[PDB]
């Protein structure tokens, strides 16, 4: 009998990156001037958006139930792991069957095989669970609803370090020039193209922060938390399902960032992203302090001392954003400044999070 | 007080893609008949596959220092945790910094800003050592050179995981086709087209059948282990520098693979990789079996119960892709088809491993 603590991490892992790269479809969408209002082409960056919610909640049901099984199974064998290993394969090939019905979703074909890959899986998680079953060591000792606090840990840390990769690759792929084009920037001088390139690196580092902000807001909430329920599992995958669409808020190579667009409503398509990937989490907290006993550790309770340390941890980006989008739509004038110095301000924010709740509560104390 | 098992694990998963991602300005390289035996681009390839070693081995460095620093911390804060995220930002630049230093090598931008980020991490780490010490409670209990397992399983766990995610994302990319190309092929007819697609999809479980494999081996082995060694460590970095380039052996879109080439040399390529891969794990295990007592688990010692199981575990593939390698060189005529037998039977004989081993030292005892 083998511990089986590895083997579900890399499961994890593959299946938070599965679920999470189908963002490039979406980044890789082109419009340019040629197709400027034209409707096709503007519905179809829709669908693709569409299109990855819908793929990245699949993995995710099919990780929910990967989830469940080895909560049965308990210990692992060669074969077993063997058996994981072939429904990680049956699972990776979900993306494709979903690539191939986006282009003929009319031809039956697509539905074939994601009918046949569903069904793979099926028989593969019934055989492991016949297996199991077959030798009682290797199954669970309570058997020989919560859901796991470290899968949804393990998830959620790789889409986060999966986003923040997109980011440093659009990065690297835009700037780095080839040499003609330099000495056609300047006299043969990269020191002048570099601070004509300087904003761009200063923009990933500014994202960087922004979803490493939002990974210590998740721990930070997770870190107190007893049990894990199915809603506050619900409502992580929503979070995580937006979280994957930063790079699209935050990006200059993706095609989709090069396309005619002013900066006021782009600014409140990144707010919108960092609203919606944040009100999920503080959905989450405000759920768990529903029946704290079961969910919650003593600590943030109602009336506890690191309640109010976690709310404004919880609220800080949901505020930002929302107000940052109440200047787009109301200032008309310094809304774009007004983005540029929230990615700014919150991180300071989180950095000096306790000072200020305190002097704030103490404050609204005596007046 | 806080623990820093999630935060040491989301570093991991951050620094092991960043270490792998740099292989797909390899996989981008192309070369057609228009350069066929052009001396510039064909060691152009070559020099992409020195960079992207280098890179890596760059990034395992400095996750190195991570893990030795982090060693010593031991229990984490807000603030510490807000540092980790600031060198984590700070290790994602090196890549671009050797991004921009391949295009122009002699002009010194890239030096200058290689420099910094090395300076900013040693800055940064610095700060977290300090504000541990200044803080008896943040200290590991001992103080207040082996290396630590769960992180190397980590990292090795997010090589793994990328690499199929690439074969995937290659498979994805190249077969699905759009319209008018669809009735160029057939009778507007999508089935037709599946089945000329179909050896790309098979191609596609192979090459995950042997990124699986060659990962189960690494768990196997490490579940047996009582001690990481700093050998031990560098052969694994070396492992994995080389599992990296396994969607480079195994890929169709990759304007590597497009390009002209023979079959029999094709081949010769994906062994050398998978025998360079699958070497440096037996080299790990032959090092642990100098010192087992303190490096191994009774088990595996010399004449223990799983002893030869874990060598023929690890020996396989070695030996598989040798000999491959071996029937190109010599047969001249069936190397290809081998090649093809050889991917089928590694997983085979992994399942039944235990009984290919107890009948094949039955038959060499009484024989
Ligand atoms: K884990
Ligand atoms: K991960
Ligand atoms: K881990
Ligand atoms: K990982
Ligand atoms: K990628």
């Amino acid at each position: 009998i083998q511990c089986s603590q590895r083997m579900l991490s890399f499961s994890d892992a593959l299946l938070s990156i599965i679920a999470t790269v189908m963002i490039l479809p979406v980044t890789h969408t082109e419009i340019s001037p040629e197709q400027q209002f034209d409707r096709s082409v503007q519905r179809l960056l829709a669908t693709r958006i569409a299109v990855y919610l819908m793929t990245f909640l699949i993995v995710t049901v099919a990780w929910a139930a990967h989830t469940r099984l080895f909560q049965v199974v308990g210990k692992t064998d060669d074969t077993l792991a063997l058996l994981n290993l072939a429904c990680m394969m049956t699972i990776t090939f979900l993306p494709y069957t979903f690539s191939l019905m986006v282009t003929f979703p009319d031809v039956p074909l697509g539905i074939f095989l994601f009918c046949v890959c569903v069904i793979a899986i099926g028989v593969v998680q019934a055989l492991i669970v016949g297996y199991a079953f077959h030798f009682p060591h290797l199954l669970s000792p309570q058997i020989q609803e919560p859901l796991s606090k470290e899968r949804v840990e393990a998830f959620s840390d790789g889409v986060y370090a999966i986003v923040a990769t997109l980011l440093i690759l659009d990065i690297c792929e835009d700037n780095v020039p080839d040499p003609k084009d330099v000495k056609e920037r300047f006299s043969g001088s990269l020191v002048a193209a570099l601070s004509a390139t300087g904003p761009r690196f200063l923009a990933y580092f500014g994202s960087f922060a922004t979803v490493g902000l939002l990974w210590f807001a998740h721990h930070s909430l997770f870190l107190h938390v007893r049990k894990a329920t199915r809603a506050m599992g619900l409502l992580n995958t929503l979070s995580l399902a937006f979280v994957g669409g930063l790079p699209l808020a935050y990006q200059q190579t993706s095609a989709f960032a090069r396309q005619p667009r002013d900066e006021l409503e782009r600014v409140r398509v990144s707010c919108t992203i960092i609203f919606l990937a944040s009100i999920f989490q503080l959905a989450m907290w405000t759920t768990a302090l529903l029946h704290q006993a079961e969910t919650l550790q003593p600590s943030v309770w109602f009336g506890g001392r690191e309640h109010v340390l976690m709310f404004a941890k919880l609220a800080l980006y949901p505020c930002a954003s929302l107000l940052a989008f109440a200047s787009t739509c109301l200032l008309s004038r310094f809304s774009v400044g007004i983005f540029h110095l929230m990615q700014i301000a919150v991180p300071c924010a989180f950095l000096l999070l306790r000072l200020l709740v305190g002097l704030a509560l103490a404050t609204l104390r005596v007046l």
